[PDB]
């Protein structure tokens, strides 16, 4: 009884074997299914100790060797004495990747193998704190060239805070409400704006305005950093033809840095572990600047495009939407910013699906996030089944720390 | 009760619904199955119950629970299955099911229309050449000369033993696909094996690319027999562009009606192998999946070709520009045959309309996010950033065995 997985445009099965070891639970029964949600002490600790120490001297190529027993007896010995334990920092590095490699809803895992580890965990303030982001930032920039990459600061620990950055994402901005009540910039960044600026943050007034950073140090309130305007490399965006497009005075930033979620390895939790890549096209073109709810600009495209906009079987939206697609690419093609596109990017996860399922007999992964916003079913993974479950070391969720 | 929320506008709603479900779905706490197009695989004291259910809610929408002539029918129904074992529908509870089920259908993104359904009762039938008729009714009132209705054909129930009515077309209106010389296909790759089986059972071949296939139609028992579809009854459009002067060249033509014939209709208990239903198309069906699917007529190339668009590159979004434009000259050509057609934007706000009108009247609707976001432009779509309760009521249309 493990999952049968086809593939509709070209008839391959495989079986899901690697669902069987799901580690934790989902939202979905036999009576309903929820998959479409988007939010979907020292015995527990020792279990996920063990499994994930388990992983790590399988990776190496050395299970249930000396060392490997050593590591076990360690571990639940320094559980005894101090209530939880430490990593290596080659188990670090290998929980990292892992995450990674287990991030269902994550496209871009061909590349999971490929991703620097810096090891934060010695970090003492907020203000030492700021120096290892910026730090990554220009590392994972490297001028264009951007490098997979992910900075660990400590781990949750009894008897202290934690540490946290208060930003969904190290890059972001501004979202300023108006008196027409529009808001101004980014309206999915309103309310981290509205914290930087009680937070002493004098702010600006266009639409494109990087946010500082706030920053949580264990048990001290939020502090405020401003980020070098040299570290935080942008895209003016063009279109190759539409030469009015660039009048519209777009642009987005190179480094996708998601610095809200919590690493998960072996029973040790990281609230503050922000990870970065580089971008798919369609997140900047069709989410970014297309959602309604967002810069929300389709309209204004298609109408300077001469598109009808009357009626919908023109198809003026997806017309609209395919050439701020062409502009997001050729913009940063031009740029010399690392950047790829959905056909590219799906082709590359089917690819890893072919790996994962010959390495460990499965591979999760959430349908509804894996196919893009626009084109979806030009792409493979679009007539791919997929089963989504919940692998650790991980990547999770958390509360907001305000 | 599950929390459902709309990301796009913020409004949250809580499906009541799901709870009085269940048949069996395929997801479990510890791994999700919704993407898999098959949910798995495909002494009668349970037909009593699943008929005084579905009784119930026959008078439940009418107004009429406790007093009433319900409490008659509830006892003509368990003598009727003390007697035969099986029992009759009434016909207005045979048209209210064939609704229910239609309203149902998790990955029907039309049902803002299932209160407009025309019920042809065909249970009194008994002859593979009175299918033929009945089949050639429905075709010629669904298609009204390109003004298409919503309509089903109800034919005999299954019944102990015996054997089953069954359309063996998936539908009524298929073309043909024909191996050959490359192992390669001229015409629809998606009919290769039933396009053999009517060569197999006596079906004279054609040209090629777009042969509209014979019936095969199953009467209990007997094996099935070929039918021929008269050209008069199968409305056709020929596909052009409004502005791309070549695309009629390329030769493209596709059906007015679809018609689903391999699916079974269950109501009350009840199992209808052979239940035909048709509406109209939505344009995404025709010019994204059945013209540019890779294993379909896989023509995005082709026409990326004549666009002149740079095919070296992924980046050109040549994909993307040629898939809209098929789906521009869908749409058109349609439209000036004056052929019943909704585009995706038009069919996905309907939608969304149909939620909240299920919300207020049953608490919840079950819904299939991977079939209701359109396979091209999902997210421009309001239903793209709805999220979605998927479960099994009944009466439902279900999936069923192919008699091969
Ligand atoms: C290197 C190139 C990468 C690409 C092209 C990429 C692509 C994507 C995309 C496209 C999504 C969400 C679907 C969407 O937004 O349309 C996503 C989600 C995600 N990615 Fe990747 N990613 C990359 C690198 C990384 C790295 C380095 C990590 C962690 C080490 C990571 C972990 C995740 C996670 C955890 C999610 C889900 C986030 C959430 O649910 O909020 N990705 N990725
Ligand atoms: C009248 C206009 C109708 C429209 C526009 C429509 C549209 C659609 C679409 C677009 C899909 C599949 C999703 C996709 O391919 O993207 C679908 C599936 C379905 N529809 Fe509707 N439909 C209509 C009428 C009906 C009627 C009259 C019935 C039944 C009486 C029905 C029952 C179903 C069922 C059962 C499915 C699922 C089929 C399967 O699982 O293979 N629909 N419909
Ligand atoms: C490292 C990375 C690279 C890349 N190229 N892309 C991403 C995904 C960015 C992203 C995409 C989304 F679609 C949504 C979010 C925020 C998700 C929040 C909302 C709900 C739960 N978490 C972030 C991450
Ligand atoms: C993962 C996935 C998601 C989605 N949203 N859609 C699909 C394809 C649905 C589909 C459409 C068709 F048009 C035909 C088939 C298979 C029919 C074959 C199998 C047996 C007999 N005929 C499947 C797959
Ligand atoms: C009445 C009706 C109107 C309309 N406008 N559209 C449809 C959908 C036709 C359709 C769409 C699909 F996407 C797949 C199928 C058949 C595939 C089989 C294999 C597995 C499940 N069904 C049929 C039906
Ligand atoms: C049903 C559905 C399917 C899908 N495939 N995608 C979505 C949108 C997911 C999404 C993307 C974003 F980019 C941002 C959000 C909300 C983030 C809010 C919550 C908390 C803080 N910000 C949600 C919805
Ligand atoms: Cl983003
Ligand atoms: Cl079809
Ligand atoms: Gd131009
Ligand atoms: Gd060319
Ligand atoms: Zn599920
Ligand atoms: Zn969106
Ligand atoms: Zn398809």
């Amino acid at each position: 009884k493990f999952p049968r997985v086809k593939n509709w445009e070209v008839g391959s099965i495989t079986y899901d074997t690697l669902s069987a070891q799901a580690q934790q639970d989902g939202p979905c029964t036999p009576r309903r299914c929820l998959g479409s949600l988007v939010f979907p002490a020292p015995e527990q600790l020792l279990s996920q100790a063990r499994d994930f120490i388990n992983q790590y001297y399988s990776s190496i190529k050395r299970s249930g060797s000396q060392a490997h027993e050593q590591r076990l007896q360690e571990v639940e010995a320094e559980v005894a004495a101090t209530g939880t334990y430490q990593l290596r920092e080659s188990e670090l590095v290998f929980g990292a990747k892992q995450a990674w490699r287990n991030a269902p809803r994550c496209v871009g895992r061909i590349q999971w193998g490929k991703l620097q580890v810096f090891d934060a965990r010695d970090c003492r303030s907020a203000q030492e704190m700021f120096t290892y982001i910026c730090n990554h930032i220009k590392y994972a920039t490297n001028r264009g060239n951007l490098r997979s990459a992910i900075t660990v600061f400590p781990q949750r620990c009894p008897g202290r805070g934690d540490f946290r950055i208060w930003n969904s994402q190290l890059v972001r901005y501004a979202g300023y409400r108006q008196q027409d009540g529009s808001v101004r910039g980014d309206p999915a960044n309103v309310e981290i704006t509205e914290l930087c600026i009680q937070h002493g943050w004098t702010p600006g007034n266009g639409r494109f305005d990087v946010l500082p950073l706030l920053l949580q140090a264990p048990d001290e309130p939020p502090e405020l950093f401003l980020l070098p305007p040299e570290l935080v490399l942008e895209v003016p965006l063009e279109h190759p033809t539409l030469e009015w497009f660039a009048a519209l005075g777009l642009r987005w930033y190179a480094l996708p840095a998601v610095s809200n979620m919590l690493l998960e390895i072996g029973g040790l939790e990281f609230p503050a572990a922000p990870f970065s890549g580089w971008y798919m096209s369609t997140e900047i073109g069709t989410r970014n600047l297309c959602d309604p709810h967002r810069y929300n600009i389709l309209e204004d495209v298609a109408v300077c495009m001469d598109l009808d906009t009357r009626t919908t079987s023109s198809l003026w939206k997806d017309k609209a939407a395919v050439e701020i697609n062409v502009a997001v690419l050729h913009s940063y093609q031009l740029a010399k910013v690392t950047i790829v596109d959905h056909h590219a990017a799906t082709a590359s996860f089917m690819k890893h699906l072919e790996n994962e399922q010959k390495a460990r007999g499965g591979c999760p992964a959430d349908w509804a996030w894996i196919v893009p916003p626009i084109s979806g079913s030009l792409t493979p993974v679009f007539h791919q089944e997929m089963v989504n479950y919940f692998l650790s070391p991980a990547f999770r969720y958390q509360p907001d720390p305000w």
